[PDB]
């Protein structure tokens, strides 16, 4: 019997979730296993446990953004300049490796979208608006950030059979700690304003990449053995549940002992 | 009978104030009529409406600002820049005719204050400190401003017995209106930077005169006539309740569509 | 007996006109008198004083631009929409009261016109495509005009009995000046784009009026007064010989001092 | 003993240095040997064959400009973001390895100087402003440069006992080429912007390193091989003498025919 509706709602309230939480999600459908109508349900199972009054979000970025421009040749380049399409929050695809549950959520009634395009977050909900309201783009994992406001008003983080490599709070503690050195990358970004293409550059922390020799699965895995989150089964997959506010100060203290 | 905490929340809660929302609000005290505590229970109680994951924010400004200093003879004006303080956000008073709330507010425990002084907001609650954050000197009302950010994250305005001409949201509604005529004003200001005094100049729109042949009454009560907005009695107050979002939108397209391109 | 080609070649050189100079020309040719071939031998004799490795600019503008339709009533409105012809480089003509000689220059061989219809430059020399190449639709006296390079590549203002009031380049330093009042407007202008008429909306700050309590005339007769420019006869005229930097320099100057911060 | 005024005159004169000429200078101070009052004979002696109707420009830069500071640990950047001053071109010095002349010319009576700090450059003469005028931020050997306009005035560079590896103007025929790849830089930059500092992203093809396999000294000897330029001694410097229009269109096709796509 594939997971239906109903017990996907259940598991997720026996992990902690509740009414009125803010909530990011990184997932695997795969992981999760075979669900009576698909993926829409996972979404829609969520949102139930979390009733109107929350707000579920997930990273979508932008799956064709061309900051690659620089290492082409020239006159490919000059092609790219004039030939390809500005991110546009309305169309521009998910990162399919940011599963395609991130997609299904950008395409949703009611959806917000931030303005960030390597960066930009999908929220349906009460507060959907206020975390991706005014995304800037340089820094997008730093203060003015979904994740900056998710920390703050103390939401929490869904790992649904997902790497815990994957979590993209931690970007905002690379962000925050006070580090001996951070590697910063401009690239060039066409974007939408007032309704022209127009090319910028983009200022931000590597994110390809840590700054220092560790991994985000360190960190979450030093976090989870010192007792941090909470662990359980929604569907087939294993699943993590972790405030954003705490993950965020262990892990900005974790990468300032380590390398600052 | 003086009005209680209780029946305030009530009053507020009926009106269609919800936990977690963040509201502006423009306000006359006697309009509310006698509360039993004072004004600080009309602040109270809204704030229990809203609870501490809301947010409160009115708009201070500066009671003292010498932003007329220009207008004055040399002599007077020298006296003025040598003399006058500086905007300090520590102590700046409210603008008296922005209600004696404002100034009640602009005193609250856990408050935040902006750092545009002519156009100073205060706010107490979630997201204070994000409305308040990095308020541009310039063009105070405009993109880098509490009201921009009140309207994207979908806050909320209250007028509490205040006149539908007094809602300041509105000016933000006229710098992103594409108009015929707008007027632009530079003026000079102390503010305090790195702990001292310095007169700076401030770039903003005009907005002590419409710029054009319109009133932010005319605007409001359109709106109100179209279905925009609750209203309801706070007290012996007429209140209306307005999605600042919904607000705006409406009232750049009533600018556009008489003054636009 | 009227004015020769050589004789106002020699009364150029005289007033300071040099090989190589940028020169934009305010006139009037009744001012000049009966010159022996016509307004013709003006343009000519100033482009010899020149030489080909100087240039000679003037002010054209468009005297058809349809950038009162707002004023009108829909019904009209909608017709000059439809109806009203775009402004074409090739075609548009100069505006009369900007002299005859400026429309003569704009049909001149080997003329250059700058892009924005209502401050259209035209000219003809070394530099005629560098002053008038990328002129801005937005701010059209501003600091993508061919007035500011101009100013940057230090040219001259010739006024060849024309009245001071009429010196355009006081546009670029009101554009310049940081003052406590300016009128901002909006218009609309048809345009070619891809071969095709559009209809576009310019920003502009207001030329029709000052911004504050002052004239072009009274800028002017202030610079000459503190011994700015060279004055001298050309032909029967009265003629002033600016440097463009020096002037617009001295009318910000005037300007800021007077409304400024 | 040492070289007088009049005799470096004359070896600049020989050499096809003309009245009227705007002439980009490349020099070794060292190589010329000891000149009768030193280096500033020798930029007299120069703007001298030029005559005043003649332009002299040096590449000046900015010796300590701060683009270096993302190698920096973190906590070093942060203070050079708050106490590096910014480029101040009335103070700002010259590149020390291009040449103490640069730094000599830099502060010469009536000079210029270019907006772009790391690409800046210092011109005295009839055509110095056009030379220095708007300098654009990004690509500052590219279009909107003083190489592009030396190009266009038809002016010459001037090698003076100094490397043929250091002709800046080949650097505007590295933009100005169909090459296969070319290294794009970004790099931080304070600048003055209203009279206070602004840290700015600076968007420019690396000149550090060629963009493929050559050198500017062999694009230089084979233009030499072929005919280019003149060859004398000035002093005791080895000088060559370049069309800027001519060796600019050889050294974009030198490197086109090698490098292109
Ligand atoms: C990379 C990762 C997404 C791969 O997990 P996955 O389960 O294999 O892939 P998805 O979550 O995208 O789900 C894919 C499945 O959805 C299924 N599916 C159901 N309905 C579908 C529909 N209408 N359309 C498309 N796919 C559908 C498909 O069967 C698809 O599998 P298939 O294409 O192999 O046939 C996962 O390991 C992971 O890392 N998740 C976290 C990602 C993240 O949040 N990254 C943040 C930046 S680091
Ligand atoms: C102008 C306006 C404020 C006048 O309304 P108001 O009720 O008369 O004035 P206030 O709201 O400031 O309340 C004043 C009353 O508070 C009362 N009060 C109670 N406790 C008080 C205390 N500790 N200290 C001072 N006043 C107190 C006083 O009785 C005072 O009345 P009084 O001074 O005449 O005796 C109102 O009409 C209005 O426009 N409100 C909206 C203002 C706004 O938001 N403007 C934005 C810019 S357009
Ligand atoms: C308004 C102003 C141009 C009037 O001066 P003017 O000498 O009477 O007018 P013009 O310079 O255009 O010369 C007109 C004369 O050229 C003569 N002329 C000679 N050949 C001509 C020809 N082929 N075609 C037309 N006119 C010719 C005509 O006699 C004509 O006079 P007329 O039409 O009354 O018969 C002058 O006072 C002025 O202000 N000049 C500066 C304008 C300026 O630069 N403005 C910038 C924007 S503020
Ligand atoms: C690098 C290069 C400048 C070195 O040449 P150089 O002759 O050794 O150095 P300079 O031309 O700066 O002249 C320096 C000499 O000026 C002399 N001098 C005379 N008066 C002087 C004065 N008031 N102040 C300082 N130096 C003075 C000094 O003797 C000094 O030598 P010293 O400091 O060792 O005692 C030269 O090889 C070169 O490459 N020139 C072209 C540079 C260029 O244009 N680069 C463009 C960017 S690629
Ligand atoms: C397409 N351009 C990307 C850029 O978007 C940027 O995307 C990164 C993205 O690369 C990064 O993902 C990394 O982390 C994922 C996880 C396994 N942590 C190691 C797997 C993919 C891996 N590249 C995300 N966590 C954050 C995201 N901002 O990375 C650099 C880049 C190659 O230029
Ligand atoms: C007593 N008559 C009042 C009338 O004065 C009226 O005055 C205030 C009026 O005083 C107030 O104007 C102030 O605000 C203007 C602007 C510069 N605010 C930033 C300039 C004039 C300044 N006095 C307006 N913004 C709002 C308006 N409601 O209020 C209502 C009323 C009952 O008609
Ligand atoms: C008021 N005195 C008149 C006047 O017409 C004047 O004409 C023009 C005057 O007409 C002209 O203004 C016209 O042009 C303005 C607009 C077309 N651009 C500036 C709007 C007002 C309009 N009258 C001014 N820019 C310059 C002025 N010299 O000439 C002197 C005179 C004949 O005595
Ligand atoms: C201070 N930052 C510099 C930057 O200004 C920039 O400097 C280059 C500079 O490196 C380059 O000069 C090099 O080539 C010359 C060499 C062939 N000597 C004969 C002079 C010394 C050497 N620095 C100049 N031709 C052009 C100049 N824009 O590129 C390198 C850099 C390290 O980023």
């Amino acid at each position: 019997i594939p997971h239906t509706h109903a017990h996907l709602v259940d598991a997720f309230q026996a992990l902690g979730i509740r009414a009125g939480q803010a909530l990011m999600l990184h997932a695997s459908v795969k992981a999760v296993g075979a669900v009576m109508g698909g993926p829409n349900v996972i979404l829609q199972a969520l949102m139930d446990a979390l009733t109107p009054d929350g707000t579920l979000m997930m990273y979508a970025g932008w799956q064709d953004i061309p900051d690659f421009i620089d290492s082409l040749p020239d006159a490919l380049k000059a092609v790219y300049l004039e030939q390809h399409p500005p991110f546009d929050p309305a169309t521009a695809r998910a990162v399919r490796e940011n599963s395609v549950l991130a997609e299904f959520l950008r395409t949703w009634p009611c959806v917000h979208r931030s303005a960030n395009p390597e960066a930009s977050m999908v929220a349906v909900g009460r507060q959907a608006a206020l975390l991706t309201a005014n995304h800037a783009l340089d820094y997008g994992y730093g203060v003015e950030s979904p994740l900056a406001k998710l920390v703050a008003i103390e939401g929490y983080v869904l790992m649904l059979g997902a790497p815990l490599d994957t979590i993209t709070l931690l970007h905002h503690a690379e962000y925050l700690a006070k580090m001996r050195h951070k590697n910063v990358v401009r690239y060039p970004c066409p974007i939408l304003r007032d309704g022209r293409k127009v090319w910028v550059t983009v200022e931000d922390y590597d994110t390809g990449d840590p700054h220092d020799d560790y991994s985000f699965e360190q960190i979450a895995r030093d976090y989870v053995a010192q007792g941090g989150g909470t662990r359980g089964k929604v569907g087939d997959a294993d699943a993590y549940l972790f405030a954003a506010q705490d993950l965020t100060r262990f892990a900005v203290q974790w990468l300032e002992s380590r390398f600052g």
